């Protein structure tokens, strides 16, 4: 019976491995697999990308299209910043893998993974923690290890940590201060490895270490200010930057579109049905009528006092800076092997294969990632 632990270090851009010594990441690489370029999903934010990892679906299919959404059929909002994510209907266009695992008779465990503390199709992971950012990494690891060794043990665990995303936002990925947080995340990975070894799990758990997206440098010299073009009374801004999800008030669609389209060289304004197919974003009623996408490193501010951060993400998923790390170690994985590319939609197919689960309909392909396996 194979076991899998998926770890997400939020916002761990693929090339952060090289910013400072990362001996514990390199230990997994030498004894495991590493994928250089993981194409994640648009928009390149936490909630769409973590749900893709556990469904194998693009965002237009699994329905978690952003961290901040408005569903016009439900007439309900979803907002990560307000901790307003627990309305089950926002999640139920798909089924995450822990439910499929449990329907097959296994137990799953989740330590702060996005959505794992949400009731979905009347179900939770067998074991989970109510989301609380203040819980230490070491306490999250302790629960995971406890669950893998419990009287009724899990075969599938999910572990989430908010760095290096948090600091990346604050200082920007180009800051020399990033080295400190990357070194700390490497140290935390080392702690996890040590605890897996102490619990006699290191050589019988397949450890997969990845992330939701990367990070790019922003600047107060690279700002698009919407109120230079648009009357704030004539639309609602559902999501702000770098993918502005715009709901014009009744009658104002042409006004808003004509004022904003072509108004700034680094803001590309799409009507919903003209959104690029390659983003697999548009076929969902939670995609707003106008979606305005800032170019890499540009910030959208509704007005002068809107939020600004020196690092951000959410940009085009073709951009290298938006791509996350991916590496893994375990009995099912090759050793000292490097692969050039994968799609993050493929992880679900890999998980279902490792766990001997029947995958639900998805957008990835096991055949794309079979060469990672021993
Ligand atoms: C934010 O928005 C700005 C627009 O305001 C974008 O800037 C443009 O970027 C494009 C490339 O993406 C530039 O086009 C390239 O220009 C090169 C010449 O650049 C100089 O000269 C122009 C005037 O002609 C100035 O505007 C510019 O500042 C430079 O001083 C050409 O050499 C390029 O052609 C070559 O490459 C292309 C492939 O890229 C080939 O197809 C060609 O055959 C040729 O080999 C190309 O024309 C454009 O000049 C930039 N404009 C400005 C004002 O700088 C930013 O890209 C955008 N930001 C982001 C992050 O997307
Ligand atoms: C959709 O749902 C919202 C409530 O849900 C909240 O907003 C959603 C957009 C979404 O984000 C949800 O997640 C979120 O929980 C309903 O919003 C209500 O809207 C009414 C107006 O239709 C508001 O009442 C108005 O409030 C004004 C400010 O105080 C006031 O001036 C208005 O008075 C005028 O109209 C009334 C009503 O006819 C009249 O009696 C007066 O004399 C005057 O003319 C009016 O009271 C509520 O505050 C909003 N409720 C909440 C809980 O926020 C929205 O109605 C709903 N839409 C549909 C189509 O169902
Ligand atoms: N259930 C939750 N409630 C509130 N915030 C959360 C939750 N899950 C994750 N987060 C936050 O989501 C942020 C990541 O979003 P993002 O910037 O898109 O990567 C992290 O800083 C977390 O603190
Ligand atoms: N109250 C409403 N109920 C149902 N459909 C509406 C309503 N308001 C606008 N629409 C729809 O939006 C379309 C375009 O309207 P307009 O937004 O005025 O360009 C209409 O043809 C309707 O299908
Ligand atoms: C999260 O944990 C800390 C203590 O570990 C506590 O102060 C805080 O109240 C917790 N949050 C919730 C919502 O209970
Ligand atoms: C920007 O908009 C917010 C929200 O409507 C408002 O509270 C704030 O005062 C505005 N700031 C400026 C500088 O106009
Ligand atoms: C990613 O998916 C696309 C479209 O399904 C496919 O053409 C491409 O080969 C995939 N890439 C990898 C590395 O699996
Ligand atoms: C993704 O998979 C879903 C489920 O089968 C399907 O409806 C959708 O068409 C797929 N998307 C693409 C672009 O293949
Ligand atoms: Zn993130
Ligand atoms: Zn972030
Ligand atoms: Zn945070």
């Amino acid at each position: 019976e194979q076991k899998v632990l998926v770890v997400s270090f939020d916002g761990f851009r693929w090339d952060y491995l090289y910013k400072v010594p990362t001996p514990h990441f390199h230990y997994i690489m030498k004894n495991g697999v590493h994928v250089n370029q993981v194409t994640n999903v648009f928009i390149t934010k936490a909630y769409p990308n973590h749900y893709t990892l556990v469904t194998g679906l693009f965002a237009e299919n699994h329905g978690i299209v952003a961290n901040d959404m408005f569903d016009p059929i439900l007439n309900k909002s979803f907002s990560l910043e307000h901790m307003d994510i627990y309305d089950s209907k926002f999640w139920e266009e798909a089924t995450p893998i822990w439910i499929t695992n449990q329907r097959a008779g296994h137990a799953s465990g989740a330590a702060m993974w996005p959505g794992a503390d949400v009731k979905i199709h009347d179900s939770f992971p067998t074991y989970y923690l109510p989301y609380n950012e203040s819980v230490s990494f070491e306490d999250r690891v302790a629960k995971i290890i406890e669950w893998f060794t419990a009287k009724d043990p899990i075969n599938l665990g999910f572990l989430y940590w908010e760095e290096p995303d948090d600091t990346g936002h604050d200082v920007g990925p180009d800051s020399p201060l990033m080295g400190s947080v990357i070194s700390d995340v490497d140290h935390k990975l080392g702690y996890l490895i040590k605890m897996l070894k102490r619990a006699k799990l290191w050589n019988n758990v397949n450890l997969i270490v990845t992330s939701d997206h990367g990070m790019t440098q922003c600047s107060k010299q690279r700002v698009i200010e919407l109120d230079r073009y648009l009357d704030k009374e004539h639309y609602t801004l559902i999501d702000h930057s770098p993918v502005a999800a715009i709901l014009p008030k009744e009658g104002k669609f042409d006004e808003v579109y004509d004022a904003l389209a072509g108004a700034h060289p680094n803001l590309t304004v799409y009507k919903k049905e003209e959104i690029p197919e390659r983003w697999h974003y548009k076929h969902n009623d939670r995609v707003q009528p106008i979606v305005a996408v800032a170019d890499e490193g540009w910030y959208i501010l509704q007005n002068k006092s809107d939020d600004f951060l020196l690092g951000n993400h959410g940009y085009d998923n073709a951009l290298a800076e938006m791509h996350p790390i991916f590496l893994a170690h375990g009995p099912a994985f090759r050793k000292n092997f490097t692969k050039e590319a994968m799609n993050s939609t493929d992880l679900y197919s890999l998980l279902c294969h490792l766990l001997n689960l029947t995958a639900l309909p998805h957008n990835g392909s096991f055949w794309n990632v079979q060469d990672l396996l021993s």
